[PDB]
């Protein structure tokens, strides 16, 4: 019921398009064919999944809060829903844009197949693309500080499903709030730090990412910002981030998370650049996020009902 | 008997292009002690990946300039039609001549990158001064952006590429290669609008299946009939790895590359694609264009460690 991005795991290629939406609110046309490019989408990723299964293909299509009433009327806006540049006061790089692509294989071929085509069929007279980011996920599915990134990652469908969609029975059920940030990392400043300041800095071990108890790291370690509670109950998202870039140029995170809920993220951003208590994340003495944006992906249904 | 490892297996998924310049003078005997034991790690690195990952194919290949050569070694002799690309600057746009390529193919790109950026940071920007960095991938059906297929008449199997992609046994620099680098801009927004007939008549090939077209009822300047090359009843075949690569929404092209057993049958295809043959271009030349070039031999395993 869900679209395809939430909840498979452990992907190998993620293809991400971010930019903005040519069409103006009351060019009924220009809408009409607009969606008739969503329809092709799921299309395609249907015809990608009965010829390749072994790329476990997935796909989904999300709007921001600034374009959801250009793109339907008969849709209830989500009621989370917020342009991310609402957080600029405390958190660098936002970039709030119209339209989320997401793509993801386990072959860079049909990714790319998919993503060009998607490309193609929207055209320039549509969408005005700001973010193209080729990402792949590295041996031992290391981030490039070349700790484990997913150890504590929600698993299997019942739990995704419990924090990265939309409840069953409320507005907008299975879709999911989605939250993008592109991070530049610093590794010249991070490789020289010994090992113990790596993972005072991170929360967990770097060989096989066990955790380190509560009490012997830093409030301000990474798991530390990241592993809150609100009444009892835990504030998990889905997090599907890959590495991209250049060895010899910029490279880093590209951070994607899906939440049955926006507040589950926007809590720990509050928390890990420093509006809940002051302190930063130590994460951010060795990366910066340069893009932002949130949206909304819809369901299956929702998305054809727009 | 032993070669680098990115001449003679086919159908490579990824491909990694590192280019450029040597920053270690020929005076400094400590300087190039240490990057030949960065070579030697290299060539180890590919073993141990090799054995941990099977499915992936690796491969990888170091390979020099005329112009550096003698700084990298007072005892192998330099190939002898080795020379620096630049030399074809006056017909030839692009060309930007480096003194080291690193070739890096896989199956999977988590070996590839991890391969290459692992002897990145073993050489370091004290060593080496890289001026190009590529990611090249397959698309589906093994398709150019042109979505015309690449590779067809390529030599297959191990017998062939030898013959055209390595210097023949018994001979000076044996089982080494001739290499030739090229990236391309391609023009789709001009080139996709072109109707079939015209992309055909351009490749030299049928779009959908690649099959040849008649020799008598396609161009002499289409791409097929430019490359198909032979000189005193011998074809001047040649060894390509070439791989798409760039931004769906941004520059996007072709990195072309190719290995051989002589930089003449390289040199001749690119006369005749750029004029110098018989005074007409490459049909394809309408609508890419090269931007990089450089010529390098890639030793044997054996010259290369005891360089
Ligand atoms: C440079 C950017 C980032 C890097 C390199 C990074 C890396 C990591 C690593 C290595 C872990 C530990 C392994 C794991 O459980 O996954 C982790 C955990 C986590 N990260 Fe991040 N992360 C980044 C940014 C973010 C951001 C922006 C958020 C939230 C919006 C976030 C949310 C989390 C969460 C929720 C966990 C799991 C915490 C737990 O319950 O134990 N991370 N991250
Ligand atoms: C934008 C750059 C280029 C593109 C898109 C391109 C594309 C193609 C295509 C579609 C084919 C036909 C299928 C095949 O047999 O592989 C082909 C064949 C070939 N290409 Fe290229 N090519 C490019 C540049 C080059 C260059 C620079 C050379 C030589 C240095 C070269 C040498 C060849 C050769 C030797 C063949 C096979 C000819 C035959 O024996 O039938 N190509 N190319
Ligand atoms: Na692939
Ligand atoms: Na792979
Ligand atoms: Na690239």
């Amino acid at each position: 019921m869900a679209q395809s991005t939430v909840l498979p795991m452990h992907c190998l290629y993620g293809i991400f398009l971010e930019g903005n939406l040519k069409i103006q609110k009351n060019d009924q046309e220009g809408l009409k064919k607009f969606k008739d490019n969503i329809k092709k989408f799921t299309l395609e990723l249907d015809e990608i999944d009965k010829i390749s299964p072994q790329s476990r293909i997935g796909g989904a299509i999300c709007f921001s809060s600034d374009i959801w009433d250009t793109v339907t009327k008969k849709i209830s806006k989500p009621k989370e829903l917020k342009s991310v540049n609402t957080l600029s006061s405390y958190m660098p790089g936002t970039s709030q844009r119209d339209i989320l692509i997401h793509i993801i294989s386990d072959r860079m071929d049909t990714c790319f197949k998919l993503a060009q085509d998607t490309m193609r069929n929207f055209g320039e007279d549509q969408l005005d693309i700001k973010q193209e980011i080729h990402g792949f996920r590295r041996v031992e599915e290391r981030d490039l500080t070349d700790f484990i990134d997913g150890t504590e990652n929600p698993d299997g469908d019942e739990l995704r499903t419990q924090y990265g969609l939309v409840a069953a029975g409320q507005p907008n059920e299975f879709g999911s709030y989605v939250f993008t940030q592109r991070y530049v990392h610093n590794l010249k400043k991070w490789y020289p730090e010994p090992l113990s300041v790596q993972q005072d800095t991170v929360g967990r071990t770097k060989k096989d990412s066990i955790e380190i108890p509560r009490d012997k790291r830093p409030i301000t370690s990474h798991v530390s910002r990241t592993d809150l509670s609100e009444n009892g109950k835990d504030l998990k998202i889905v997090r599907q981030s890959l590495p991209y870039g250049q060895i010899t140029g910029e490279k880093g995170l590209m951070f994607i998370a899906y939440a049955c809920s926006l507040h589950n993220i926007e809590k720990q951003l509050q928390s890990m650049f420093g509006q809940l208590d002051g302190k930063h994340d130590l994460l951010l003495k060795y990366t910066t996020p340069v893009t932002g944006s949130f949206y909304f992906a819809p369901s299956k249904k929702e998305l054809l009902e727009l």
